[PDB]
């Protein structure tokens, strides 16, 4: 169950954006990048899973 | 000019996305740019 984070660098527009509706009200940058990745995953590498 | 900013991922998206893109030969961060902007597009859209 256990898994650990890797430090990763991403474009400082598309961050903001994250940063700034996480910081409304209910999220987290870390959970997004996650499920950004997940999909895109799901989308170009299917063959994952 | 665009300059970047750090991120936590999981280490087991990393990995497969790192895999992956060895194989071709790009790198890990387009994709990481990849897939934050289309989610970006998919669900805060107008936000670019």
């Amino acid at each position: 169950d256990i898994m650990g984070d890797k430090t990763v660098r991403v474009r400082a527009d598309l961050h903001h954006i994250i940063k700034i509706e996480t910081a409304k009200n209910g999220g987290n940058v870390k959970e997004v990048m996650d499920q950004a990745l997940e999909e895109y995953i799901r989308k170009y590498l299917p063959d994952k899973l």
